[PDB]
């Protein structure tokens, strides 16, 4: 697992994220409906702009990004399920929760690879990316009555 | 089918087609790549809106969107392709209009279906995309050096 | 029923409807009074502009639009009731939802109406307003915890 | 009168009055169409404005503000009437000043209770929309040639 | 057929901003303020709807008129050299009122067709002509449909 | 006491109430975060604008504000308490609510004292607040399920 | 007469004449009241800023510009009448346009003199100058049923 | 001495304090220029904002306003002087200074005047003019590094 | 006389903006997008050039062409009806050039009479039509004055 | 100490610091007021905003950030004074730069403290602060006529 | 020399002029280092313009401009100085007004010479900013305390 | 060398790299004209910014920059060549990717070396310069036919 390939790996993620954050975004009922209606779109704008930026360091740096929903899914440790059985407000922030601590946690592991490879760039484009995504754990766990690292 | 199914297709392609549009963007080179870079980015909003609008119609109506990868590649008429063999400029836009041409042939379809079925604001809406369509297969024929129905 | 006495109809329920609105507007309580206070703002304004636009579109045809609170109230089907005994978020929301799913049945008709004296104009206006309150409908009816048509 | 009534009665008043805006905005015709209704707009959003501010003052001392087209009808002392003969712009005009002229009056009154009754909150609210009526009371006098207090 | 209206249309379009700039010009009266200005907010909206109709034209298959030559050969509005403002006004209602009518032929010859999207097109225009004839007419003191 | 010597007094509590509001907008946790963590940060911005308005007019007046933590903490009315038990949204909003309540009787003393010795603009400019107290009172008690007085 | 006093007689006469401004601004009444009250706020700032630039210029060439009242009085050729016999808007328009007029031709003198002495900066700022008092002749006299050079 | 005299007092006073504003904007000279001028720039669009605003509330009442450079000469206890030898930057903002307070003082005794009369507006008006000077005050005292009642 | 001229540009500048509304709908290329908008550009510019003349025309007393029978009749700028990239924009810096010789008359013309504003005017607007000359001919490969 | 107990000693530090910004920007005096008045408002601006980041940075980490007066003054390494005896603006600025020195100072020793325990956002987010400080120390320095170290 | 060779030495000198812009910018100190400091980013901004302006001005009429710092050194009649030891923040400012003189008189040869070679937009172009560069020479020169022409 | 000496030598070559912009942005000929044109601009901005920032950054730490052409062309390793011979866009591109390939790999250099030197702020604004000059690298190779590190 060298950068390159760490950066197509969170290209995958991000494509499978974002098509979660819509699903969030089109089933959620409940009193909290038109607060997190709104919210997830701009997790969505968010998110979709990491990823472009992530694809484009991939290719400064000489890769080429995975470009097709085939690769996102069998690439991506981030997991998706369709829709089924209705969910409360509080279930689908709890999906989303625990995606945003994979990924915290993923950018915990390239932040460390890049320090590895002597890759500064990348490095401190994932560091801000991170400082996002904390904000976002604590914010969200705040919702659902819990520390963020709870 | 029914209007619920014809718009729950349309978001499974047109998460599809704005992979796709991603893919050209990342992957394009030649002389025209400043205008054409920033032209992706431009149809990759504009139809990231008409999923998003297409899916709260279908919730709108009583339907179910697609909301999964998995789901997009099993019900989506547009076809993708991995990057290997290094294409042209040419040839990722004619990929592009090509697509263009698909969904406006299928929302062809949908616009008498949804006539037939009564329903006054689905049918409006396709029209309206069908609109933008139509001018974006005229430019970027335009581009290549060809008419819009060549 | 003609055009003319269609639009003049929708005029009354109208101004009753902005009425209501600023009635749940103002009188409101629970713990979703500030994203419901504010979402009232946004529905006194759309729906006012309607009005306007309804108004207009009956005077462009040749009509003679109600212009008091005197024939609003004796055309209105659209029903109001003062505000005695408290009443919770939900109650004051499904009032709402229950005006926006009478006005859509109503612009049902009137579409229907339009397309056959061949009013083209406010036909495609009729439509343009359905579509935003079967939005609505959706989101107020995800809020209270119900799917759209339920 | 007290304070709380005083407040109810304009907001009866403002309703009456924002709907005869839009009938002169409607029914207007003359050589002065283009500049006068747009004015109406303007006259239509500040009194509208001004309703609401009433509204939410005495929703903040403890008051119930009427809410119904029935209740505004009940309580106004502003006068309405259908359009059923033609009439000028002066006479429109005329009707409009005659209103300006009654809310500031009433106004005064208002003014001169709150002073009294000590609530300095509603007394300045008050004062300004006066400054307000009496520079709209000039401006429409000398459209129709005569002096503010003529 | 589509191609021919929406080619004719733009003919007259192009006949129509030039006399909205005729009336902008030599304008004079009380209203001159408010409706010369008025005439440049109408020379934007025709202009776009020409390049609308044009673009749409061209997204079809078609050709554009693309000459002062062409536009007259094939316009029906009619123009005049170089009046008090009723009589520019009413210059102004004629051609909107011709402009709307010959419209709800292409809305009809385009349902026909088969042609949803300059259908749509047409009747969009179409609702804000009617607005224009409204307010127009109610500045000459008439009603719009007389 | 007078007119200095009250400003004086409320730019300590002014002081002690923003902390307060910081406070509240750090450890507030539930449902309602979103709404209610933006909501404190538009108090923290008006009510620290009220603050220099009051320090400012003072030194307008020959004044000289207080303007240290330790000055703040021994002049202010207003209490604050460390944070060890966690508490809720609606126990937050209490003390907001109850401290809002706080300087709105504060500003009724100086509101009348300051007309008494004749300094009409502090009196206009106390006026003027007291009037946004009284509607984030409205609003905030309306949140907790309350009436205004309650 | 040389470049410096033309200057600071131009000075003159634009304090002059946007007092005239003001009157008209104030004065007027007649069915155009609200077009022209509105227009006169136009040309008042216009001309405050020519004023401002004049003098600045006058300044940067090594002049001393009028800053008082009493210097306008004596040194002006644009001359005022206070108000006591009510006027028609077409005659405060009619004394407007003498004064445009009388500007126009001052101007025309200015530009010549500068040209001979050399001034080319000046010179071209009383060209723009007097292509927007042009614009302004021809306009109002328009507006009073004239030709430009009538 | 009634408010419409009064006002048309002030209406002479305002003309001859912008002028003079002008007259300190152009003549300054030291290190503060550069701040200085724009500052006079802001106070001599203020000021000559509460010109137009008295001026029109004058109107307002029936009153006619002073229109001439003559009548504000002859009505202004405003004292102004030609600009003959340099003047230090503390000079000039004393003379700055020192009209302002007049101008303070002078709308202190109107506020009292049009308490007596009952004006509530003029009174409102009056003072809100009032907070902006005595703001000025303290911060050119400041500035000439004494206290505002210095 | 400053009348004759100023009109026979108002005659130029209507035949001109259709020239420009011509390209900017038939154009085709790799240039497509780029020179599409830059023709919108163009378009609102010379349109504003074009009002800007009329309204000068009038204030001096004047009476500006105002139908397209009288600007096919009096304009010196050539219009054909309907190309590669190069050849539209040939076309384009033909009547630029046109233009900016015919306006270096004006000038002269002007300052003859005596007429300063109308002088400046022309003036502003040739150093506009003089940057785009320079920056169309290097897209064409070539030096402003080749 | 750990970065928990250093960013919570940050807050305590921040909130000592705007109150002292506050104090600079309502006592100064002297020619540079009106620069220096508003530098302080942008000063108070951006260090409020740094101490709200770090607040909630700190909570992000699962800490407890200070939120009283009390607490701030307990655990602040700057120092307050109150103002008894009148000091220059050369004075009020050096106790700024001198303090702004100590903040700079302190976060030198969180930058490596954070690097060191491997925390790479709190890192980032403490050079970014101390990149404007060390700005801010050159800038005011130079106002003083010193080097920036010096 | 003819147009061409005037407008490249103009090239050259306003190159060096914003270099020497720059190295006031960066090294001034002295009380009124904010304003200026901010003063010299406005200056580099507009004679950036002007440069960029004049060398396309040349490219316009046949020409070809200097296009390498070694070329600008070779032909700027502008003379620059290593900074070496503390200046004061007058004497920058006097070497700013005498190269604002320098470019002054240089273009008043330019305008002489262009008016005589017929290239009227030149002409133009020179005298406008002209203009601007007599607006800044009496602007810095009162700033220094001095005349504009002394 | 150390930090202060590299930031220096950076100042020099970010002075000749935008004058070399400008040589591109003056001389280009081709089909690519416009859109290239107005990248320079673009490119003359940002890199124009940096310098600032570099010198500033200088300043920050006790250094002098570089503030004459003749100091820049004495220190930089950027090269720059009159235009005597006609070029092709290509070969323009070619040179300036080659000069965004020195820049990068002195940054890269600088980055290390203020690792070393402990410097934490100068460290990450050349890592943040260095992340949009690797972007400018992929998108101009791609616009040659070319990978980025090819
Ligand atoms: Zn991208
Ligand atoms: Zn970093
Ligand atoms: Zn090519
Ligand atoms: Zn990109
Ligand atoms: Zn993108
Ligand atoms: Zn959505
Ligand atoms: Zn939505
Ligand atoms: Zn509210
Ligand atoms: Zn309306
Ligand atoms: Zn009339
Ligand atoms: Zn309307
Ligand atoms: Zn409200
Ligand atoms: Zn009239
Ligand atoms: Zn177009
Ligand atoms: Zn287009
Ligand atoms: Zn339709
Ligand atoms: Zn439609
Ligand atoms: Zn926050
Ligand atoms: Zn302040
Ligand atoms: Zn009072
Ligand atoms: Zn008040
Ligand atoms: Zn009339
Ligand atoms: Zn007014
Ligand atoms: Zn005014
Ligand atoms: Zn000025
Ligand atoms: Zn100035
Ligand atoms: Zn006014
Ligand atoms: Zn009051
Ligand atoms: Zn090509
Ligand atoms: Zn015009
Ligand atoms: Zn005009
Ligand atoms: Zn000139
Ligand atoms: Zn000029
Ligand atoms: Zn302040
Ligand atoms: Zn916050
Ligand atoms: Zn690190
Ligand atoms: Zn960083
Ligand atoms: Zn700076
Ligand atoms: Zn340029
Ligand atoms: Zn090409
Ligand atoms: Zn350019
Ligand atoms: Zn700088």
């Amino acid at each position: 697992v060298d950068t390159k390939e760490f950066l197509n790996h969170q290209v995958a993620n991000l494509n499978v994220f974002t098509v979660k954050i819509h699903q969030i975004h089109w089933y959620m009922r409940g009193h909290n409906f038109f607060t997190l209606h709104e919210k997830m779109d701009d997790l969505y704008s968010e998110f979709g702009e990491q990823m472009d930026e992530v694809a484009e360091r991939l290719l400064a740096i000489g890769g080429s990004p995975f470009s097709t929903l085939k690769e996102f899914l069998e690439n991506a440790s981030v997991e998706e399920a369709p829709y089924t059985k209705p969910k409360t407000m509080d279930q689908l922030m709890e999906d989303l929760v625990g995606t945003l601590e994979l990924l915290r946690d993923e950018y915990k592991q390239g932040i460390e690879l890049t320090d590895k490879e002597g890759d500064d760039v990348t490095n401190d484009m994932l560091i801000a990316f991170k400082a996002s995504i904390d904000k976002h754990i604590w914010m969200f766990k705040a919702f659902l009555g819990k520390a963020p690292l709870e």
